[PDB]
């Protein structure tokens, strides 16, 4: 039978999406700080890797109190990364190479150094109600003691309420004292979010990653007898009143009203896309919430449509070095079971807030984990360095940028996952001409670097390239999936599609060898051909699997190419 | 192609297992108490239902403090239920009808009225260490102020330690004060469990349901500097020191040593089966525990073999009327994902310790839930009443006899704890006490809805829960259900499918709208389903009758509506 024809998917439905951490990608100007001209000089890497889309962690004007998540001007670039001109050059050169470029910002809050906040604190007309401003809770017992409006706890610990001496009122900060929560019931705030997005789309951005969406909306005092209602207490003895966990965020997180804002953002993008043509512009949402609240980002049963997808953090929250093959299967099945019909699945192993993939799992698992990301249906999300198996870097107390004491600092710091990218075995691993990098270069850069992996016959990077290339096959863009564990140690993932080749992942996620009966794997006729193997596998690409009995070493993964069903 | 032959499975791998609660099944003698002559009189019901095996809740000599789970003599029958002769007649008649009979074995504890306990408390030679006896915790603050050995909390509320004046020591009770925990590090106790099991297997029992196994073994004071270690505090402020939930049972539940006892029981039973021949005798284990601790009952990575299966309580613990179709799928997949290869799956929708299936779910979901039970691979477990969709009976504070409610509850809270509503007499018919008894004075009150919900009515009427139950047990004879693959996914938040398929054999498809709203689905999305297909079973409220042809790929299901479709072989 001739292979069936498939309808082309819109780019966002099956893109390889790469998270750039711009501070650590490429320093062009010898200051030891990654920058936009650096990213521009290495756009060819994305084409070479088979990446379709890049997003950058925030690069907007920022006092850098929360390392760029505290945005003071939503319409300009942070000077350390370059200029608006550099950003426009990045869009031009990326688009010339066929890449999509997404911007990351946080709708929930602005820097207290934003003009929005300066003007709002000063009660300037049109800005007075831009943020959540509240009087103290009346204290007729001790009128000399000022009470905050409610017991709400910041994500950073302490009160979510900060006193303004100038305004003689409290403002809400769900995050840092310097990150002020916008009032999303203010039409002027909703308009300003449309204005920010329109500005960047007009420059040519292909879409946005929007952070902290669960925190957008808090209880309306109108619904609680004119006061901000206390969050219910967790009743968990390990948390005091100043500690995150003391409260259940009933009135401060996952309010149904936040989804109406998201659906409004999707309506705005759909209208923008209709009125401009070219490549669909998208929003990918970030929110840590239960499965029900996560899936409401896609849309609802009443037919509302939201984010092109909410990010899937299940591999970060629910898989670990302790996970066995049955855990891998059951967690993979959660998104695929709960996602609404027609939703696009996405998969994430890493970001700048977590241990790097081989450090969080094991060094021998890098290839199998990259295969899972690339072979599951939908969108593969790669964190900078995963394509070469970068490990966490050693960072000393004295070299720490993410500052609590010299003995315990390593339990808190996210710096080890943010060390400069290993291009090669040149000075500072080719990240910089300078030895004075903003974080130290990991000690293993001479063993683990991109240039070496391109030179050597087998490598993480070559496996990454073979997998992004495989995603062009109809079986991966349009094929069904079947996933089950064969043992506590080994699971299979089968992509199949009538008249098209079958692709099978077999992955021993354990620390011991395992033998499995390939007769148990659906749609796998033998002999089959090894398409990809883990760098430590005895089997090379092109190796024939002929026996139904297969021994997999600890961490060993194979992708088999088998005849069509 | 001619249908392929399948190798017949051992009876226990795909049986329909029915839990009898003897006290509430059939009263033969007008005392308002179910009895063995009552069960004997309705053994034909199990044949009529398509039940392969019955397990009875305990029928051994008992003060009835925990309605039989407090056993004073493990070798004889509770007088209210009848005699050893009645039991022997029950086995004979059940076996003549081709039924298997399992007994409820309660190894964790004995009644404080057992000879074991009386002799142990008296320190008679060979019985001194039969139970967990402990000195008071030394009190260096105020010497001789009597402290319990540890903070351990009973499942029925209060301290797990009871002072004996006679012995001047505390004894352990994980359950009621009257249920005394055996010492499973004592070889004589382990020997006694083999003695009990051999006695009843020799009578001809087809096996045992094993009670409360997570609680068998607690921390050895030899590993904790000669004391019983405190369980970690939960740190949940809603629980004071006398309330269940105040502690995390780290030292009192799921100890790795308990599984070695289970594997020893299986070894004994395998040897018994080998030496005696006839039908395989089985053990099914009861334990509420996390997935890892539950799966260790089957066996371990080192090749130990335990229970033929541990009961799957997921439809009790993890699904309810709050659940959507995606929850149903994701929970059904948990057992099938985590069960060891070669394991037999089982499905439990109710028991005497939990609210009835239609009460936890909804009245309009009864058929869909029985279909899930019967159509999923492996063993279907039915609790007394599920085959006719019995609802929880009303039981006042005044009528409540459950020790757990009497101990943890008061006239306002008792409903949070009481198991009595799931223990109300079985609805045979519309006669006095729904035909459970000739007496109006029943040990628990008969549910108010017996005129509407009773077996006789469901056997007469054209469409009923019971007729649906019979059609589903019959369907389990098909190779597709005994040997077929499964595929399960949600079509929406409201509707899911379960497909049983087997090349050259008919394809069977459940479609179930678990929601309170109508749902329209595309049957083109269902694997191995070619139309037209035939309705084999429908919910009693479905517009479709058995024999209806499904021809359109757009299917609207009403709230709670379930269909089984019969479709051509793949
Ligand atoms: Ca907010
Ligand atoms: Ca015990
Ligand atoms: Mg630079
Ligand atoms: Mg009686
Ligand atoms: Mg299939």
């Amino acid at each position: 039978p001739p292979p069936t024809e498939v309808i082309q998917l819109d780019w966002w439905k099956n893109c390889v999406l790469y998270q750039i951490y711009p501070r650590s990608f490429k320093d062009s100007d010898g200051d030891g700080i990654g920058d936009l001209k650096g990213i521009i000089s290495e756009l060819k890497h994305f084409v070479d890797a088979g990446v379709d889309a890049i997003w950058m962690s925030p690069i907007f004007e920022s006092p850098m109190v929360d390392f760029g998540y505290d945005i003071s001007n939503f319409y300009d670039i942070h000077y350390e990364y370059g200029t608006m001109e550099d950003f426009e050059e990045l869009l031009d050169k990326a688009h010339e190479l066929g890449l999509k470029v997404l911007l990351d910002f946080v709708p929930n809050h602005a820097s207290n150094e934003s003009e929005y906040f300066i003007k709002s604190e000063a009660r300037e007309p049109g800005y007075e109600n831009f943020f959540i401003w509240a009087d103290p809770l009346p204290n007729p017992e001790n009128p000399g003691v000022r009470l905050p409006p409610s017991n709400w706890v910041s994500q950073f610990g302490g009160s979510a309420w900060e006193w303004s001496e100038k305004r003689q009122q409290y403002y809400l900060h769900q995050f840092a004292i310097q990150q002020v929560d916008f009032d999303f019931r203010n039409p002027a705030v909703k308009q300003e979010m449309f204005n920010i997005m329109k500005f960047w789309l007009d420059k040519g951005a292909d879409g946005f990653r929007l952070d902290a969406l669960p925190y957008l909306i808090e209880a309306d005092p109108a619904d609680h007898e004119g006061r901000y209602p206390d969050d219910p207490l967790s009743g968990l003895t390990q948390f005091e009143s100043h500690q995150l966990g003391y409260t259940i965020p009933l009135y401060t997180k996952d309010l149904i009203e936040l989804y109406d804002v998201v659906y409004e953002w999707r309506e705005f993008l759909d209208e923008y896309n209709k009125n401009h043509g070219g490549d669909t512009r998208v929003v990918f949402s970030e929110g840590y919430a239960n499965v029900s609240m996560t899936m409401l980002y896609y849309g609802n049963e009443d037919g509302a449509i939201g984010a092109h997808f909410p990010f899937n953090f299940d591999f970060i929250t629910d898989l670990s070095s302790k996970s066995n093959a049955r855990d891998f299967v059951y967690i993979i099945l959660r998104w695929l079971t709960y996602m609404p019909y027609g939703g696009i699945p996405n998969w994430v192993f890493g970001n700048h807030d977590n241990n790097r993939m081989p450090t969080r799992f094991r060094h021998d698992m890098v290839d199998g984990l990259n295969i899972i990301n690339m072979l599951l249906p939908g969108v593969a999300v790669t964190y900078q360095g995963e394509e070469i198996g970068m490990r966490d870097g050693y960072v000393s107390w004295e070299d720490t940028v993410d500052i609590g004491d010299p003995d315990t600092y390593h339990l808190y710091s996210r710096d080890p996952a943010r060390t400069p990218y290993h291009w090669d075995n040149s000075t500072s691993a080719g990240f910089s001409t300078s030895t004075n990098t903003w974080l130290p270069v990991a000690e293993d850069y001479q063993e683990i670097n991109l240039a070496k992996q391109k030179e050597t016959a087998r490598s993480h990077f070559k496996n990454y390239q073979a997998l992004t290339k495989l995603r062009k096959q109809a079986t991966l863009s349009h094929g069904e999936y079947d996933i089950r564990a064969l043992s506590d140690r080994t699971f299979y993932l089968v992509r199949s599609l009538p008249t098209h080749d079958t692709y099978v992942l077999l992955f021993n996620v354990s620390e011991r060898r395992d033998t499995v009966d390939l007769g148990r794997v659906p749609h796998l006729t033998l002999p089959a051909t090894v398409y990809v193997s883990s760098i430590h596998s005895a089997r090379l690409a092109g190796h024939e699997i002929t026996s139904s009995q297969l021994s997999l070493e600890a961490g060993e993964a194979l992708v088999l190419k088998a005849q069509p069903i």
